[PDB]
Parts: C-alpha cells; structure tokens; sequence
C-alpha cells in the first residue's frame, strides 16, 4: 500500500482537478508520459448528486448517489479509455475514492444525480447500489443532531454525520463488500491506487477490513502482486484526538501540516524565516518520510476549505507558490503531488470568498475542454500548473536527483538558502529583500548548467540563466531580489 507503483523514474503525481477522461487521456499521451509525470489523481469517478443551488458546485462530487463510473467527467467507456491510453504510457491513474458517506441527507428525493439514478436521503434509500437505512449509522451516531458536533470526541468524528453527509456503517460486511466491489472494479480496469477521502471520519480497523478484500494491481500492466498505493486523506494538523499514526498500517497519509508550515514560512509569518528550513521534514514533528503524502495546496484548501487557512500558497499567488513548489520537489521528504486548477472568479466579501463553491470551466453545465495554446499553456480558464516551465523543469528535477542525498545546505541566516541532492542535483533561493551574489559548493561536477527554472535546455545550448562549476564543485550565483522566480536549479540531466 506504500509504494506508489509508478514507473522507474517516475516521482509525482498530478491532480488534474475536474478534468474530463478525454482531455486526460490526451494529456497522458502529449505531454504527461514525455515530461516524466508518474501518474493522475482524477477526481471522484462514481455518479454523484446534481445540485443546481448553487450551480454545479465543486464539492456536489463529493456526495455519492452510487458507484456507477457515470459523472460529468466522463462514463464508464471513456474512464476505461483513458486508464488504458494512460497505462500503455506509464502514467499510472490514482481515483479519490469517497467511501466514508452518501450525500446530504437534507437533499431531496428524485432522479437529480450525473447519472439519472433514482434516490431517497430521507429514507435512506440507494437502489443503484444498493443501501437502505440499515446501512448508515444513524443509530449509532450520540449527538443530539446526529451531525459532529466536537471534534475532541474521535468516536463521534467517526461515527456521526460530516456536515450532514449520510454515515455509512463500515463495520458491516455488506457496506464493506459493496465498497470494495467498486474499488475492485476500478482496479480491474487499471487504476494503480486510492485516494480515500475523508479517512479521519472512518475507523482504521475499518479500512482495513476494506483493503483486506481488494485484488493486486492488473497483471496486464503490473507485477504479480502489486497492492494498490494507498494515500488516506487524514487532516491533522495536532491538538486533537486522533492522530494520523493511526493510519499507519493501511497506507500513506497526507501530510497537511507540509504546505501549511511552508506557506507561513514562504510568507514569511510569525518571524518564520527560510534559514529554518535546514531540518525540514520529521524533524518539524511531521509524519515520516516513508507514510506522507505531500503538497503544497489542495482543491480544499486552495479556495479556503481545507487545513491550512490563509497560509496555503496557491496559483494566485504565482511567484512564491514556484518557489514552494520547487522546494518541495528538490526536498528528499516524502511522495509529491503536484496540483493542477482551474480559474474561478474570486470574491472576497468580509476577508471571504463567496465564490469558493464555483465549479470547473462549463458551458451550460457542460465541462469545459482543456485547450493547448501555441505556448503551451491551457485555454478555457484552466491553469494547468504543471505545464509552467518552473514547475513541470522540477518535478523532471526530482526525477533525476531520485536517492540523492540531501547536502551542501547553506543559509545566511534569513531567507536565503541553497543545497543540493548528492551529485545530481542543486537549487538556490533568495526570498530576502536584497540580492544574493555568492559562490557556493554544488558537490556537482564541473561543467556548463542551464538553470531550468529560467530557461531549458534545448540543442545543446540554454534559452535562460547559464551556471559554470569548476573542478572543486564550486560555482556562482546571483539572485536579484527583482527576478521574476527569485530561485536558480541545475541538475546532471541540464548539463550541456
Ligand atoms: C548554440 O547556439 C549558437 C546560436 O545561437 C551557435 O553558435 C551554436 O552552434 C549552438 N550550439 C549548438 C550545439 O547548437
Ligand atoms: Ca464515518
């Protein structure tokens, strides 16, 4: 459950956020299994509720109405088809798997679902799966409103309602196996792993009991014996009963307190300096290396609603979210994943935005396609972080460097600091108010660098920033604080 299962080489993942299986199908293809990218998180697969107030919100695919491969996304055929397209690539496919609940239970009855599939929250009635009252734990639930009401009580975080989404009973057999015949459906067909959504809101023992049913990876495209990669999405962030070491022994966890602690630093918040940065890692009381699942924003917290607050760096703001991005991807901890959004039109009414619930570009309710402009950029008002020369020159970054051990770290005691990755790699950042012009050892080996994070490399020669090593490993740098990306990276594969 540990080991993401990508291809050899390969170390991030990107979150291609309401994308469309075509469009990510055709991105495996163009551009995805080309620039090193190990795999896709897609969001929720299965039929979901459709809500009209507000219009097509994000979060109305994170209340399951069944488990049929039926969403805006795409069906069933184009999800096949893009985990085929995508395997035959390497580029493995990870599903966010909403298994902890149903949806609200104040919805109303009807055919409202991706999928025209009848459904009744009041009476506690799924056909399409099937589920019926006897499998939510109303009964089960202690609190007055059947809703969590305190999160220092782990029993009725695990057992009441989140905000209102039915609570499904995990502990009987039959929940368990029609859970596990979804996931094992997606497994047949290709998918290499799972996000679990809301995992803090299920018993451990719980999940377990659900990983202990499902089959190895598909023999088609994996070793005999490949277990599912297993990320659960516990947000903790301390101060409360549980823990996310709780987790340990079904998968990974993400670590939330990573992007939080990176943006506050970034910012430069609390006196929070770079300098800082030198134990980065469990040394800052995160989980270990070995169990995390890291990122600098989610699709939660990057619109407000997830851990993290207002600390959380997120494309808006472009400068220091490249040069947390790149931190994370030349920093030996854990597993990265790097995010991937869509514009929406921001209003901050009381320090507040009030259009946080937008969803992804749609005409008429009908996703947008993600359309490639002659620089390569994405059309149609989605981002596509991970085609920025910045970030996507990174994460090939820390595909070279993979092993490497984390040395030569330098800081001057403020906001700039530098290391580098054994002899494969070195990055260099100035987040101080005034320039950096120093030499430093780069434990590289002497040579013609391009800086890949203001150019590429390309015919033997750099578009950007060139650096010089000599014999002794030791080369200069000089970063303005007016640099449009205020950091500098060069690795063996940039060597001219
Ligand atoms: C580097 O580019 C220049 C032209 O811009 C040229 O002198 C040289 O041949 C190029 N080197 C290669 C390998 O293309
Ligand atoms: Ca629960």
């Amino acid at each position: 459950q540990y080991s993401p299962n990508t291809q050899q080489g390969r170390t991030s993942i990107v979150h291609l956020f309401e994308w469309r299986w075509v469009d990510i199908a055709l991105e495996c293809e163009r551009y995805l299994a080309p620039k090193g990218f190990g795999g896709v998180q897609v969001s929720p697969p299965n039929e979901n509720v459709a809500i009209y107030n507000p219009f097509r919100p994000w979060w109305e695919r994170y209340q399951p109405v069944s488990y049929k491969l039926c969403t805006r996304s795409g069906n069933e055929d184009e999800f096949r088809n893009m985990v085929t397209r995508c395997n035959n690539v390497g580029v493995r496919i990870y599903v966010d798997a909403v298994i902890n609940h149903m949806c609200g239970n104040a919805v109303s009855a009807g055919t409202s679902s991706t999928c025209g599939s009848y459904f009744n929250p009041g009476s506690r009635d799924f056909p399409a799966v099937p589920y019926s009252g006897w499998d939510f734990n109303d009964g089960k639930c202690k609190t007055g409103s059947g809703d969590i009401e305190n999160y220092n009580d782990a029993t009725q975080v695990r057992d009441c309602r989140l905000t209102g989404l039915l609570d499904l009973a995990l502990e009987k057999d039959y929940v368990r196996s029609k859970i596990a015949e979804y996931m094992n459906h997606l497994i047949d067909i290709g998918v290499a792993g799972f996000a679990l959504d809301a995992s803090k809101h299920m018993w451990p023992g719980d999940i377990k009991a659900i990983l202990d049913k499902l089959h190895n990876l598909n023999s088609n495209w994996f070793p005999a014996g490949s277990k599912p990669f297993i990320y659960q999405e516990v947000i903790d962030l301390g101060g409360e009963p549980i823990k996310s070491s709780d987790y340990f022994g079904n998968g990974r966890v993400t670590e939330f307190k990573y992007g939080a602690k990176l943006g506050t630093v970034i910012r430069k918040w609390n006196g929070e300096k770079m300098s800082y940065l030198k134990n980065w890692g469990e040394g800052w009381g995160f989980v270990p290396s070995d169990r995390a699942l890291v990122f600098v924003d989610n699709h939660d917290n990057q619109r407000g609603h997830g851990a993290g607050g207002a600390s959380i760096l997120t494309f808006w703001d472009a400068r220091l979210y490249k040069m947390a991005v790149g931190f994370m991807l030349a920093h030996p901890y854990g597993f990265t994943r790097v995010m991937s959004s869509y514009r929406w039109p921001r209003q901050f009414q009381n320090g507040n935005d009030v259009n946080d619930w937008v969803g992804p570009p749609n005409n008429n309710g009908v996703i947008k396609e993600v359309t490639i402009n002659p620089d390569t950029t994405c059309g149609n008002d989605w981002v596509c972080e991970h085609r920025w020369r910045q970030i996507r020159n990174m994460v090939i970054f820390r595909n070279v460097v993979d092993g490497q051990p984390f040395t030569n770290w330098y800081d001057n005691g403020s906001n700039q600091v530098a290391f580098g990755r054994g002899n494969r790699g070195f990055i260099v950042f100035n987040n101080d108010d005034w320039s950096f012009s120093l030499t430093l050892q780069t434990g590289l080996p002497a040579g013609t660098y391009c800086d890949v994070i203001s150019g590429d490399k390309i015919n033997g020669n750099c578009t950007g920033i060139k650096i010089y090593v000599s014999d002794d490993g030791k080369a200069h740098f000089s970063i303005s604080n007016s640099a449009e990306d205020p950091f500098i990276a060069i690795h063996a594969e940039s060597k001219l």
